[PDB]
């Protein structure tokens, strides 16, 4: 049988990674693993990196499908040893019960049983449903609290950036821009006003007074001074 | 036996998720299932998408009726091979261990055991309780607390959004008409000043400081001077 | 064979200790275990000090590559007593279910059974993660956050320093230099007006009212003074 | 003889494309490729996208080898022997001219030819010349030149950001900032002259003067008039 | 072993030419090939004229992809009687050398060699790597330079618009409001001084003397007069 193969496998990371669950993802899915075991399409699976909640809801509809698919269709009575083999299973059917010479016998013994196309169907279905109910993370989506402490903002930062997928220049720039530029007020005042190139340690002390007492009674009194 | 159609399957989705599991479901519940199976009855109930505590709850009370059940009618003493089938049980009532031959068997049998109208008794009383003690919710009902980071509101209103029902411009419409509209009056203040046509990340970037040490000191001050 | 050797792995274990999992420890680790069987490996990653986090993502990836490894290859049919031995598996390749001489038989056997080699591929892709997704825990990252109390943020300190690697001299000098310096203004104003020379004991009982009544109602009224 | 796992292959080209033929590619290679087979190796070589000019280094780099192998290691006359086995050829270990089952009697019949660590040694003599010698392209080395038209540059721009691996978000907003942000200085002004959020149609149609007669008499009649 | 009907390949080439190749392409060519035979697949990629860049894109990931499959897979020598099939290759999946009776054999034989869905497969990535890295040139980009000729740019505009699918009224129209409006301040200000309604030779002779010396000199001496 014609295995996945190493090009078609990482084309379809590749798409995953670009574009992480956009609608076009299921052509690209359908159009690659034509023909492919359940064995290849579990490959093609879990060989995508990240993503974790969009996995997690995936295999979540893929059990719910093969459940369904064993409640529908019930347990032979007996097995027949001569000229005969044993009926699909749903987690068969998934492939995490099965081996791969099963999954050939299944989609080689007339009539067919193709096991294939119906795992690429409970798979579609997971696709559908991350398309619908799933929005990927990304760097530009790390925004500081009203009243989070700045060094847990930029841990979060920094953990969103070391999860992104970028080149080290561009993190890079996303750290010499995005870090100052998406902070709440209190903070974005302190980091204008300690002026152009300062590092992370000087940008942190400066920081770490915001939601002080100290801080607090300054802007109060600066607010009288204003407004009186 | 014939199984469930396709139409009258879907027309029972459509209907669950237009009423919203309003007292109108029973009727058409009822209507629908007539001389349906215990796994047609499953079908019915696993079909419908969404309303997870609903379902849970409708869960739960078949579980409830399977356990009375069981308590109240013993086990045989044993099994008759000659002219003679197993006698229903608590989980194969609610079909979750039971074939569809051994439904039909037993509604067939004579004295005619009603194995679909028990369960249909079941599950409408489950409907009851579901229409007695629950409200669906609606992105109608999301609505920013008075503690609340613009942020954490916007994320809870695009994932009801997500999850409810409706066309892709009337969620755009949804949008545009109400994450404005349903905000506390801190936020409400400054979206207004922004101005009409603003995108998300510059009403995002707006709300930013609300309930925090910069904020609270303006409305104080501000408060001071209107009243003095 | 020719087992590990003390001198080896106390190097790895210096030199993870001395470079952190930063990129040059995928090469030492390369070098280092040249023809390793699986326990060697899990003898040079166990006496690995600290880093606890880094280690349970090590072992989760070598999880997830013995899983996928029991999925790809699977069990054969019927075990082989004259001239023939059982064939490996993922927690054998992993040496968690297997013996020291099992695995010299799986590389001494014609055809040679690369075990150490895929165990060592397994624990650097292991590695590769740890140094593209962790970032190492440092005496000079612990500071004080806005709102945390002296005496929880010396407790921090603390647990760090006697965690951190360095000689006791070391430590008491960072304990005298670094403890006041990370703090927010409002302890470090307090900290300065104590005075040098002062212990733990006078430092904490001075910074107790810091987040109280009296302290909040104190720089308040300060702050009107100086603005009025 | 075990084959190049997916799993491997992926994380090999994840670390080829975010590392962007640094240092650290040189150790990883020899860690995923241990007893790799000379084809395994070309897979790995030919997996990877993009980085033509490094591609192109290395494989000149492996031919070069594969002519010192040839000039140093003469031919036989090979007679028909109980081994039948011929001797290897450059292009052999190089892997274009040599099967995998003839590859495996090199890597197994005593005494062992090791044509994989020969081709892992001329592949890493390939990369070492790479990293002394090849720079990555990046976004943020499109500049635009001093007498260069706009069109030209904005084609430029997104020709490198076509094939820049970042998501569709994160290269939107590259296109916001650093399209404007790198301009010639005539360009960059006529764009500030605009007020912000121009679309890009009326940018280019607004820098389709900068270098023509008309912009040049401005410029000079401008000047003029600040100095005199 | 029906060949592609005429009115599914006119469809094919309507969506390849209305939409460019906007990703839509590539579940549209998924569902009008499905179980076509690599000769149909080699004429509908035949048959759709214009975007020659795109095809040359295509035609070398095909190349490429023939490349890999020779290389992976190799040559058997000595035919066999029983199932007397030659083995594809990688030109014989294409359909360059292989005839239309050997590749129904293929897909007709026991087992199925599916030579079609591999070949779609390579069009198919070939498709994504157009979609991804080619951007299609229409008359709305034809804008012309700084310091380009007016004949030039009409040239290159005419070339443009025979190229361009639309009909001869639009074409009129596109030529009559978009000839003046794309084109730099120092012409479209001469054209727009010129009398509106002017024949393409008036305009071109009108035009024709921008960019020399007597214009640069006219346009110096009105900047300098305009300045005092």
């Amino acid at each position: 049988h014609q295995a996945i193969s190493p090009r078609t496998l990482n084309a379809w990371v590749k798409v995953v990674e670009e574009k992480a669950f956009s609608p076009e993802v299921i052509p690209m899915f359908s159009a690659l693993s034509e023909g492919a075991t359940p064995q290849d399409l579990n490959t093609m699976l879990n060989t995508v990196g990240g993503h974790q909640a969009a996995m997690q809801m995936l295999k979540e509809t893929i059990n719910e499908e093969a459940a369904e698919w064993d409640r529908l269709h019930p347990v032979h009575a007996g097995p027949i040893a001569p000229g005969q083999m044993r009926e699909p299973r749903g987690s068969d059917i998934a492939g995490t019960t099965s081996t791969l010479q099963e999954q050939i016998g299944w989609m080689t013994h007339n009539p067919p049983i193709p096991v294939g196309e119906i795992y690429k169907r409970w798979i579609i279905l997971g696709l559908n449903k991350i398309v619908r109910m799933y929005s990927p993370t990304s760097i530009l989506d790390i925004r500081q609290g009203p009243k989070e402490p700045f060094r847990d903002y930029v841990d979060r930062f920094y953990k969103t950036l070391r999860a992104e997928q970028a080149s080290q220049e561009v993190k890079n720039w996303m750290t010499e821009t995005l870090l100052v530029q998406n902070a709440n007020p209190d903070c974005k005042t302190i980091l204008k006003a300690l002026g152009p190139g300062a590092t992370l340690e000087e940008m942190m002390t400066a920081c770490q007074g915001v939601g002080g007492p100290g801080h607090k009674a300054r802007v109060i009194a600066e607010a009288m001074s204003q407004v009186t």
